[PDB]
């Protein structure tokens, strides 16, 4: 089942934002016009990824230690984190964003 998240301009390009179903945070970003999500929590340390992440193109910087991920795969880009993130899949509706948040998936 997919949930609606958020809706697209919440979202612009460039930009984070966190949802929260059951337990889980998750981070959606919009590069150029594509949706990715995320677990919201940095490997290293768990800070959020949507607090004070700067995207760059479609690597997310983790505002505390400097950590990278590749938010398509979830990869990790640069150290401290050695874990990639779990992905979610994620659809656009209209101006709406869902995520299907009982699907988690992991590389490695
Ligand atoms: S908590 Fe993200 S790089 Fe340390």
């Amino acid at each position: 089942t997919f949930t609606k998240a958020c809706s697209v301009d919440e979202v612009p390009p460039g930009e984070a934002l966190q949802v929260s179903h059951d337990a889980q945070k998750v981070a959606i970003f919009n590069v150029d016009g594509e949706f990715f999500a995320t677990q919201d929590q940095c490997t290293h340390g768990e800070w959020s990824l949507s607090e004070g992440g700067y995207l760059d193109g479609d690597v997310v910087e983790c505002s505390l230690h400097m950590g990278k991920f590749c938010v398509r795969t979830g990869k990790v880009k640069s150290p401290p984190p050695c874990e990639p993130l779990k992905v979610y899949p994620i659809r656009i509706e209209g101006r709406d964003v869902l995520v299907d948040f009982s699907r988690a998936a992991l590389h490695a």
